[PDB]
């Protein structure tokens, strides 16, 4: 399967081709199905519930990436069955476009929940419910399948996810009425959806200003300043900076130094929302040029692309990584690693 190899631009050889591409997707491909895999058996296998379904689709979605990015680094490693490249990178390009999308919409299904929740408190558990979430997940499958169907009616080219393929990369050809159309009724939308909520939800915060909650780095104690420590002299309404350094994690005895701030839930989706439409925002920009014919650049075209596609592997990571509970697995596992270490190596 003959591929668009422009990196190490008029280097290559024939034993050094498409090496830095094959780098790139191979280490996507991996991160991409590992880092969704775990985070499916962690936590989607007990939040704010609406957004739990959400994240739990665009987990699978994002999962779903990684493996449809199985096709370009099975080619990329010379394996190959006896199909059309025109069309695998045909099927391949609009998998991925309709995944990205349905990640992108979950993102601006989440931040509309939490924007209603904040704005119409009273209402918010009347106009959410267990049928209304299920149809919306429905939706968004349906709504990403249909933006992305024209290709395969002659409209033209949905993006650059399948030019790492030769044929999709040099015959196929982007039509600024199908990108116009994509950019109108999925990208425009989605990042005014997320720009006016989290621009609004941060207004209505401002104002209210909460007290951090901490966490202890050994055992997992939440000091909760609404509660305090009043066993301990630490009066109800007392923030953790206020606490003298005397004080101590009332279920192991560590002090003040091993607590973090527990991070707040809206903060860890806006930046999983920042980093997601930041990292596809250089591809719609790149979209547009091309298809406006401002500009054609095969480099620019390739970085931009898995620049975008590593947006499934950094969703897994914000997530997991902005949990104190997951951190705590982690830093148990390399103990339970190491004394199992200090215990093999008795003999
Ligand atoms: C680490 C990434 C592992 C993938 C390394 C790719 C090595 C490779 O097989 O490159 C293809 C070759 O350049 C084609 O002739
Ligand atoms: C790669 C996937 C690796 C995921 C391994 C998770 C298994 C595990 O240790 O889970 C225990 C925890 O109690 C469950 O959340
Ligand atoms: C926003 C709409 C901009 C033009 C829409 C359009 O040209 O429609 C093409 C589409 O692919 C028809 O199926
Ligand atoms: C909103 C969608 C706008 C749909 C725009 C449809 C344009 C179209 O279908 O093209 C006409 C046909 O090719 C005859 O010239
Ligand atoms: C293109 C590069 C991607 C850079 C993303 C920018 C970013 O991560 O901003 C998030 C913000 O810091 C969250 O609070
Ligand atoms: C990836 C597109 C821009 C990403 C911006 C956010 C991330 C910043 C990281 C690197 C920027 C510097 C690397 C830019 C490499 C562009 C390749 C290029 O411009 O090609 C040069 C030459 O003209 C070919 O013919
Ligand atoms: C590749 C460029 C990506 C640069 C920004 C990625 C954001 C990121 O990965 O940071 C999350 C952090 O690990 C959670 O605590
Ligand atoms: C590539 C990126 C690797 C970063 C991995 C873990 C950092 C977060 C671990 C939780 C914070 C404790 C820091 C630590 O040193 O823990 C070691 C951990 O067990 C190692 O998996
Ligand atoms: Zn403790």
């Amino acid at each position: 399967e003959r591929h668009s190899c422009p990196l190490g631009f008029g280097h290559y050889s024939v034993v050094d081709v498409c090496i830095f591409e094959t780098v790139v997707i191979v280490l996507l491909t991996f991160l991409i199905i590992a880092g969704n895999l775990t985070v499916i058996f962690v936590f989607h296998c007990l939040h704010h519930y609406t957004t739990s379904y959400f994240i739990q689709t665009m987990a699978y979605a994002d999962l779903f990436v990684g493996v449809s990015c199985l096709v370009p680094t099975l080619s990329l490693l010379h394996y190959s069955t006896g199909v059309h490249e025109s069309l695998t990178c045909q099927v391949f390009g609009y998998i991925i476009s309709v995944l990205k999308s349905v990640s992108m919409w979950c993102l601006a299904c989440i931040s509309v929940d939490r924007y209603l929740a904040i704005t119409k408190p009273l209402s918010y558990n009347q106009l959410v419910t267990p049928c209304r979430l299920r149809i919306c997940i429905i939706l968004i499958w349906i709504y990403s399948c249909l933006i992305f169907l024209p290709s395969f009616f002659g409209w033209g080219k949905p993006g650059y996810h399948g030019d790492i393929f030769e044929w999709c990369a040099t015959s196929w050809l982007t039509s600024a009425y199908f990108t116009g159309f994509i950019v109108c009724l999925l990208y425009a939308p989605a990042a005014f959806v997320v720009c006016f909520t989290y621009f609004h939800i941060f207004k209505i915060c401002r104002q209210h200003t909460k007290m951090k909650k901490y966490t202890c780095t050994v055992c997992g104690y939440i000091y909760n300043p609404e509660d305090g420590d009043p066993d301990n002299g630490v009066n109800p309404g007392t923030d953790f900076k206020d606490i003298p350094d005397d004080w101590v994690c009332p279920l192991c005895g560590v002090g003040k130094d091993q607590f973090e701030e527990v991070e707040e839930y809206l903060m860890v989706l806006f930046r999983i929302t920042s980093v997601f439409y930041m990292l596809q925002l250089p591809y719609i920009i790149y979209f547009l040029l091309e298809s406006s014919r401002v500009l054609d650049n095969p480099t620019l075209s390739f970085l931009t692309t898995w620049l975008a596609i590593s947006n499934s592997f950094c969703n897994p990571v914000i997530y997991a990584l902005s949990d104190s509970t997951f951190r705590l697995g982690l830093r148990r596992l390399s103990e339970t690693m190491c004394t199992s270490c200090m215990e093999f190596l008795e003999v």
